[PDB]
């Protein structure tokens, strides 16, 4: 696995916390994208890697006066277009919400205002994995709808070893 093993090999070689602090960044942006490419597959739905709020507009509505519109530069991760409704996505890996309110909030200040002077009925979703349990908590009304189970099959035993590799090496 290519992705353990560039993870593994700057493990060994960091020598100092600072740089180690961006090894562990990226680990769990790893674990986030792994989650939402399982979430994806499972679902059968399109996996994207942050999308620009203005690609998505114009997906949906390709016709929009775009000039008109202050959008916002935002980059969700992924988005779900049924034909009347605009599911806007993000996935998170914790064993807590926090996370989740934060980014629910963000999306909601920054995307939804500008949807609506568009026209176009856009609802925040925001599904989460618990990274031990494997439970899955979703928040978004309509997403439970369109998808009442989510048949993902997640293992993140390989994440969890790396970063326990960190915390050994800069145990001190």
């Amino acid at each position: 696995d290519p992705m353990y093993e560039q993870f593994l090999q700057r493990i060994q070689a960091v020598r100092t916390a600072t740089v180690a602090k961006d090894i562990s960044a990226d680990i769990l942006e790893a674990r986030h994208d792994y989650f939402g490419r399982e979430l994806c597959r499972a679902l059968d739905i399109e996996y994207r890697n942050n999308v620009l709020l203005d690609e998505i507009i114009l997906d949906v509505y390709p016709g929009v006066n775009l000039m008109e519109y202050n959008v916002p530069h935002v980059t969700p991760a992924n988005y779900i277009w049924t034909g009347d409704m605009l599911l806007i996505l993000d996935y998170k890996v914790s064993v807590g919400h926090d996370s989740t309110e934060v980014t629910y909030k963000k999306y909601t200040t920054l995307i939804l205002p500008v949807m609506q002077e568009i026209g176009i009925n856009t609802e925040i979703c925001i599904i989460r994995a618990n990274p031990v349990t494997n439970q899955i908590s979703i928040v978004g009304e309509q997403f439970k709808r369109l998808f009442p189970t989510i048949p993902v099959e997640l293992n993140f035993a390989r994440f969890f070893e790396l970063r326990k590799m960190l915390l050994d090496k800069f145990a001190d």
